[PDB]
């Protein structure tokens, strides 16, 4: 109960727990695998912008 929620955790009891990023703070994902109103699977991610930059920054250096 010290540390966050990084990216591939559990976050299902709180989407603004997990931990904040270098642009902006990650996102909590949720699933419902024939069960949303038995038990949803929720897990940590990464935003559509914090996604993109890697592939370019990886893509380029890279690319360099």
């Amino acid at each position: 109960a010290k540390a966050c929620t990084p990216l591939l955790h559990d976050c299902s009891h709180d989407r603004h727990s997990c931990c904040r990023g270098d642009m902006f703070k990650y996102v909590c994902d949720c699933f419902y695998p024939e069960g949303e109103d038995k038990t949803e699977v929720c897990s940590c991610q990464q935003p559509k912008s914090h996604k993109i930059a890697e592939k370019i920054i990886d893509k380029a250096k890279t690319t360099l």
